[PDB]
C-alpha cells in the first residue's frame, strides 16, 4: 500500500487516495445472501482484485456454499465467475455467461439461472423487479467497477468495456473500484448515458454511429465509494478461431445477398449499421465484406474483435460503436500503437444504449446471430438443447433482430454427433425452445443457401427454408413431415401453419434415443 | 350527375372536384394480381365505397376467384374484408384480421396469411420488403383511403382511425379517396408523423402523452389522387360485450397488483400509461381501474372504446392516445355533443408510432394482453389454436409486451369443451405456438391469482405459476409434470428448464382424442 506512482497518476481525486485498500481487507464488507454488481461485459472489464480474494477467503474457511453472493452483470463475466460456480460462490445469476461450470452448475440445479434481454436487464434492475423480497429499501449491497483512470471529480472511467456499470453505480448502497493500472487509460472513448426513469425520459440525440454527449465518465457519489483497490491483473482473452469453409461458404452468400439489396436500392451503396461478433461465423462475414469492396462501412454491435481493426487498418470501415471491445494483446499492442486513430474510430456505450430498440430502429442496423436450431417455420432457438440445457443465455440477440432492418441468422446447415457425422439438423420441424419468433426473422443463411423469408406466409416460409438451407439428409425428412402435416391440416382445417404435435419433437427424441436426428419414420396421425 | 353540398363543405381543394366519380366508375382500374392498401384499423376507418363496388362487379361477372388483390390493411378491416374472403378476392393477407369467413379462408388454405408487429408492417412495407418480386419500380398499385374532410393543401384529414395510412400513401403509385360525409368531420385530433426511411431518422419529440407536432393531416401528391368518392356509410361497430364474473376477480386481482406497487413506490401513484383495449377483461379492468379511486390516468394504448369516454367524464382518466377509437353510435352522440372537451383529451396518431418500441419503452407504458395459453414457462400463445389455426394475428401485442416496463397477461384459467366444462387449460406443459416469449411477460394474471415472474428462474416460473394461476383441475397434472420432467432433467443434467419433449403436447393430443386436457398418464421417459 506504498500508493504506486501509476496509482497516483491514474486517479485524479486526491480525497479517493485515503480509500486505497488491499484486496483482502474487503473481505468483511461481504456476507452471504448479498446482491453483488460486477462492471464489465463478454469477459472483459471485469473486477479480478476482489474476486480473487474472496475465492481465496471461501478456499482458506471452506466456505464453499455458505457464502453465496446472487450476481447480477452486465453480461458474461471472465474466468473468475467460473471459479464462483466451481466453488458454489453463486445463488442467482442474470442475464449471460460463457463458462462452462457455470453452464454445467446452472443444469445441475446448483444455480438458479434466468436470462433477459441486454438492453432491459439494468433498466428493470433500476426499476427493483428483481430485489422485490428485499425489505430494507436497497437494490445492491455492492457493486465492484473496474476502471482505468478516475477524473478530477471523482468520476469512474471505464476500461474496455462499459455493461451496465451506470445503472449498477445508481442503484449501489456502495461502490467498490478497481483501479486497473495494468492497462493504459481508454480516457475519452467512452459516451455515457445516466439512467433515467420514467416519466423523466427524454430521447436520444444520436443521429448517426459517432453522436455523442460529452460524457465520458460515469458520475458516482463520493461517499458512496468504500474503497479503491489496486488491480494488476490484465483480461484474458481467448486467441480468435480461424473461418473454416462452412463459414467462408455462408459469407459468400450473405456477400451475394447484400450485393444484390444494394443493386435494387433496399440498401445504400454504403450497406447500413452492422452488428457482427464473435465466432468463425462473424470473422468470416467480416472477411467477405472486405474483400467485397465495400468501403465506409459503419458498424453498431455489442462487442468488436481484432477482425474489425483490420477493417480500420484497410479502410472499409469508418466507426464503431459498440458496449465492449475484446481483442487480444496483440490487438493491445496495434489499437495502442495508433491510440490517437484508434480513439476517433471507435465509441464505446452503455448495453442499454448499444442494443436500445430506439437506436436500432432509427439507424437500420442489420442484424447477424447465430441459433441453435430453427424449425420450418422460422422459429429460432438461441439458448436451450433439447428445450432444457443452458449453453451461454439470450443475451442482445432478441433486441437486435426485432428491431433491425434486416434480420439475418447464419448457422451450419447441420451438426455431427458421435455415431453420424450429420446426426443433428439445424432445421426442425418444430424447435424445442423458441427464442426468435418467425415475426422477426427476415433471412436464413446456411452453407447450403439462403432463403428470404420477408413477406412469405408459414407455407411458404417451410418451402423456401427446406429448399435452400435443409442439409440434403434432412431435405427428405422435412419435406415428408411437411406433407403429412398438410394433409392432416386440410383434413382438420388448419391449414396456416400445419402440424403435427404428436411427431413434433420426433427429431429430439430419436436424437435422444438412437444418436441421430434421422428418424426411420413417423407416426400415424388420425 | 351533381357534386353533393356537403361533400363541397368537406373538401376544401378546388382541384379536388374535378375529380370527383362515383364508385361503379373506378372499377376499369382494378386488375387481378394489383397490391392494394387501405387505410383504417380493427373495422373502423376503412374505405366502404370502392370495395363494395369491387363486390358488387364480381357478383355481376361471376369473377369469383379470378380477380383477386393481394390486400394489405394497417389492421383488421370491418365487414368489408369478410365479404371480400367469401368470393375468394384475397391472395394474401397482412398482418391482422377479425372476420371468421377471414379465418375460415385462411385455415383452408384459400388465402396465405402472415402476421407481423403492427410498428413493423408499415415500416417493412416501405422498405419493399413486402413487393419484392414486383419488377415494375412500385410498391402498392393504389392506397384506398377514407377521409373525413380535405384541407386547402389537398392533404387528407383522416376518420376515427388512421392506421398505416401516411405509410400507405407514401409508398402508393396512386391514391383514391373517399370523403365520409355521413360522419361529423374528425380534424384537429390527428397527429401524422409521415414517415422517413434510414438512414434520415430522427428522434421523436415526445416527452407525454398529449406532446404533439401541429401536423394533423396526411400530405398527398395532388397528382396521384385519380379519383374522390363520396361515401355516406357508417362503420359498423358491434356492441360492446358486458364483463363476467371471470374478469371481474381478474380486474379485482389486477387492482390489487397495482395498489401493491404503488405503496411500495414501483409505480408513481397515478401509474403510468396504460395499454387496454377490446374485450370483456379489458373493460373490467377499466372498470375496476375506476372503482380503485385512481385519479389522473393516461392511456397509450392501440384502440379506444366507449369505456374510456366514461373516464373522461368522471375525471378519472386525463389524456389518451390510440391509433384509433372504436366506439359505438351511442358513444358518437355522447362524444360530438361536447366535441371541444373530446377533441382536447384524445389524440389519434399512427400505427407505427403508437406500437413503436420507442415510445412505449421510454413513457413506461403499462401492457395488458390476452393470451390463447400460457405454458408453465411463460411462453404465450396469441394466434394458433393448437399451432396451426389462426385466430386473429398477432397485432400489436409484441411490441408493447416486450417494451413495456409491466408486461401483464390476463387470461381464463380454463375454458370449456362439449364434453367438459373445463376441458381446456389456458396453463399447458408446453405452448403449441410461440409468440411472446419468457423473455418478455412480467405478470401472468387468470381468475385463481396472480403470477409475479420478475426475477425468476424457470423452475421459480413454473412453480409460480401453477401454484397461483392453473386451474384446480389442472394443478395435479401440471405439478405432476413438471415433477417427471425434473427427475428426468437431473438424470441427464438439464435441470434449468426441465421438460419431457415425449409428453410436451399430451394435452393437445389427448384434446383431439378424447375431448379434454385431462390426461390419465404420461408415457414413461426413461
Amino acid at each position: 500500500m506504498t500508493i504506486s506512482n501509476l496509482l497516483k497518476q491514474r486517479v485524479r481525486y486526491a480525497p479517493y487516495l485515503k480509500k486505497v485498500k488491499e484486496a483482502h481487507e474487503l473481505i468483511p464488507l461481504f456476507k452471504n445472501g448479498q446482491y453483488l454488481g460486477w462492471s464489465g461485459f463478454t469477459g472483459v472489464g471485469t473486477p479480478k482484485a476482489v474476486p480473487e480474494a474472496l475465492i481465496d477467503h471461501v478456499e482458506k474457511n471452506n466456505l464453499q456454499g455458505k457464502l453465496r453472493f446472487n450476481l447480477f452483470v452486465g453480461a458474461s463475466a471472465g474466468p473468475e465467475e467460473n471459479r464462483w460456480a466451481e466453488h458454489d460462490m453463486i445463488i442467482k445469476r442474470a442475464p449471460h455467461q460463457v463458462g462452462k461450470p457455470i453452464a454445467k452448475a446452472i443444469n445441475q440445479g446448483r444455480i438458479e439461472f434466468f436470462d433477459k434481454h441486454l438492453s432491459m436487464f439494468p433498466q428493470d434492475l433500476t426499476y427493483g423487479f428483481y430485489t422485490r423480497e428485499r425489505k430494507d429499501n436497497k437494490i445492491l449491497d455492492y457493486t465492484i467497477i473496474e476502471a482505468t483512470a478516475i477524473k478530477e471529480d471523482g468520476s469512474i472511467v471505464p476500461g474496455p468495456s462499459v455493461g451496465g456499470s451506470p445503472e449498477f453505480i445508481t442503484v449501489s448502497d456502495k461502490v467498490i473500484i478497481e483501479v486497473n493500472t495494468a492497462t493504459p487509460s481508454f480516457e475519452g472513448i467512452h459516451d455515457i448515458d445516466m439512467p433515467v426513469n420514467p416519466p423523466f425520459r427524454k430521447p436520444y440525440p444520436y443521429l448517426k454511429v459517432d453522436d455523442k454527449c460529452g460524457v465520458d465518465s460515469i458520475p458516482v457519489d463520493p461517499e458512496k465509494v468504500v474503497a479503491i483497490v489496486e488491480s494488476t491483473m490484465r483480461d484474458q482473452v481467448p486467441p480468435n478461431t480461424p473461418s473454416d469453409d462452412m463459414s467462408r461458404a455462408i459469407a459468400g452468400h450473405l456477400v451475394e445477398f447484400f450485393r444484390n439489396e444494394v443493386k435494387h436500392g433496399r440498401l445504400p451503396e454504403n450497406l447500413l449499421p452492422l452488428q457482427s461478433g464473435i465466432g468463425n461465423i462473424a470473422n468470416a462475414v467480416i472477411e467477405g465484406l472486405a474483400g467485397a469492396q465495400f468501403k465506409h462501412l459503419t458498424v453498431w454491435t455489442e462487442v468488436l474483435q481484432d477482425s474489425f481493426l483490420d477493417l480500420f487498418e484497410n479502410g472499409s470501415l469508418d466507426y464503431a460503436t459498440a458496449t465492449s471491445v475484446r481483442l487480444t494483446e496483440k490487438g493491445f499492442d496495434r489499437a495502442f500503437a495508433n491510440w490517437e486513430n484508434f480513439k476517433h474510430r471507435l465509441c464505446l456505450r452503455s448495453q442499454v444504449v448499444s442494443n436500445n430498440p430506439e437506436m436500432i430502429r432509427r439507424l437500420g442496423v442489420i442484424a447477424m446471430n447465430t441459433p441453435v436450431e430453427v424449425d420450418i417455420y422460422a422459429h429460432a432457438n438461441s439458448t436451450n438443447v433439447n428445450g432444457s440445457r443452458m449453453l451461454n443465455g439470450l443475451g442482445g440477440s432478441a433486441d437486435f433482430l426485432r428491431n433491425a432492418k434486416l434480420s439475418i441468422m447464419h448457422a451450419p446447415s447441420a451438426r455431427p454427433t458421435k455415431v453420424d457425422p450429420t446426426g443433428i439438423s439445424t432445421i426442425v420441424p418444430m424447435a424445442s425452445h423458441v427464442d426468435q419468433t418467425e415475426h422477426d426473422l427476415d433471412i436464413l443463411v446456411t452453407d447450403q443457401g439462403l432463403a428470404d423469408l420477408r413477406g412469405l406466409s408459414p407455407k411458404e416460409r417451410a418451402r423456401e427454408i427446406i429448399n435452400k438451407c435443409a442439409h440434403p439428409d434432412y431435405q427428405a425428412l422435412l419435406t415428408d413431415y411437411l406433407d403429412r402435416a398438410e394433409h392432416y391440416a386440410k383434413k382438420h382445417n388448419c391449414l396456416h401453419e400445419p402440424h403435427m404435435l404428436k411427431n413434433a419433437f420426433k427429431f429430439h427424441t430419436n436424437l435422444a434415443e438412437k444418436g441421430t436426428m434421422k428418424v426411420d419414420s413417423w407416426e400415424p396421425v388420425d
